[PDB]
């Protein structure tokens, strides 16, 4: 009778960066309104369980990491009840994922089974070691019964795109078929 106004799901993973040989993590926050889902992906050297940068120190300044794959990985599936994701727009965020400023919104593409998107933003080392983060978001319309998703993350240095950090492990997979 009194159904829920909204639900939201916050999934977290960890890889782990070739480079620097430290965690890196992600954060997907899924909030559906009934009207749509709005989806919040972060990617940071910040562990969400306790908000502590990890040691990070020695990271140079002008390294830089991009949160999305080329078509180089599909990031995101969508079931039958699914419309036409939004555009995606792009962002670094503060340590209490507070907006820092914003980058180019990027247009979501098919294939194979899904969507990715390109004009992938990057966050440099400078912002990594003040505990930024790299923040993308997106809607896609709720028209029916089925809302199923996998969300694919992904994390790699700028000049090396086929070496991703969560090395396709911690998928996010959200029923029913």
């Amino acid at each position: 009778l009194n159904i829920a106004k909204s639900e939201t799901k916050v999934y977290t993973g960890e890889g782990v960066d070739s480079v620097y040989r430290v965690p890196i993590y992600y954060k997907l926050k899924v909030t559906n309104d009934g009207s749509k889902l709005t989806f919040t992906y972060t990617v940071t050297y910040v562990n969400p369980k306790t908000n502590d940068l990890g040691n990070i120190s020695s990271m140079r300044p002008g390294y830089s990491i991009y949160n999305s794959g080329t078509s180089t990985q599909t990031m995101l599936t969508l079931g039958s009840d699914l419309g036409k994701p939004s555009g995606v727009k792009n962002y670094i965020t503060d340590k209490n994922g507070r907006q820092v400023l914003s980058y180019n919104t990027s247009t979501m593409t098919t294939q194979g089974s899904g969507y990715t998107w390109g004009n992938g933003a990057q966050m440099n080392g400078f912002f990594a070691k003040k505990g930024y983060g790299l923040t993308s978001s997106w809607t896609v319309p709720i028209t029916g019964t089925d809302t199923s998703f996998t969300f694919t993350p992904y994390a790699a240095r700028t000049d090396r795109i086929g070496i991703n950090y969560f090395n396709g492990g911690g998928k996010v997979v959200e029923s029913s078929t």
